[PDB]
């Protein structure tokens, strides 16, 4: 068993699907060019190697496994999916719930993810990494894509404010007094959002020296974040993904088009466009040139 807070993945990869896992030295993904199975690669795009023929999404890992969600047969709806575990060595693997779910996220020695209780009905349920203890925690789903240490982040449901779980207590409470969507805090003094009340346009925060920044024009799908950089999908007349610095400068269109599932490693963001479902990538630093992972 893990003996800290590991988190399973970074920023908000798991709101774009968990497509890519990046974990001491290796990037764990779902390579769009072989059915979405589960692959394996040195950070820099080099030693890419198939881990698994299971499809997979959400992935997570810590120190010794990868823990994932497969299509046994679109990411963010019921389908016949399970959620599954292997060693990073690729030995080893398992089935931890067999049941239809996605957004499995890894805090520690849990991961919380969303269970279908029917096709429309849905529960907050955690399981330990051995495939003990599972267990409904909420009736209704809490986001626990965002995770920082024993926390996950959300919108609450009800509210609309960004809440904050704490996975040792168990208990729940407001964190930051706004109305968002697929909020991604990195730490107390850098709170992401897309506001709700400004078409979704993408939000920046101190909680401690609360200065709210608007930093997109309205009407974003999708966004992530690395280091300073801000990478957002732009819908509308003229769609675009995008990137902006956390200040409002730099910004600069990287591809036109509908794109979506925006993840993050230290070398590369990852995106693919929503109609052909071919996949690209730019560098994380000094986003510019676009590479095309097909073929």
């Amino acid at each position: 068993l893990n003996s800290s807070y590991v988190n399973g993945n970074t920023a908000g990869n798991l709101y774009n699907a968990g497509l890519f896992c990046e974990s001491d030295g290796e990037v764990f993904f779902s390579n769009t060019n072989d059915n979405g199975r589960l692959y394996a690669m040195n950070i820099d795009g080099s030693n890419i190697h198939k881990l698994s023929n299971d499809t997979a999404m959400y992935i997570n890992a810590d120190k010794n496994y990868v823990y994932y969600v497969r299509n046994n047969n679109t990411f963010f709806s019921y389908d016949r999916n399970s959620l599954c575990r292997i060693k990073r060595n690729g030995h080893g693997s398992t089935v931890l719930d067999p049941d239809p779910c996605i957004y499995a996220s890894l805090i520690g020695n849990y991961i919380y993810y969303l269970h279908y209780d029917t096709q429309t009905a849905t529960s907050l349920y955690r399981i330990r990494i051995d495939g003990e203890e599972k267990k409904k925690i909420k009736n209704h789903y809490l986001f626990t894509c965002n995770t920082s240490d024993r926390y996950f982040y959300y919108n609450n449901p009800k509210n609309g404010q960004l809440y904050r779980y704490d996975t040792a207590s168990q208990s729940e409470a407001l964190f930051y007094d706004c109305n968002c969507y697929k909020p991604v805090v990195l730490d107390d003094t850098n709170v992401y959002y897309m506001d709700v009340n400004r078409d979704n346009a993408i939000v920046h925060v101190n909680i401690n020296n609360p200065n709210p920044v608007v930093l997109t024009e309205a009407n974003i799908e999708h966004y992530n974040v690395y280091g300073s950089l801000i990478f957002y999908q732009r819908g509308g007349d003229n769609p675009a993904l995008c990137v902006v610095k956390n200040d409002g400068t730099g910004f600069k269109e990287l591809a036109k088009g509908e794109f979506c599932n925006i993840n993050v490693t230290s070398q590369y963001v990852y995106f693919t466009d929503f109609v052909s479902n071919k996949e690209y990538c730019t560098s994380t630093q000094n986003p510019d040139t676009i590479k095309a992972l097909q073929p």
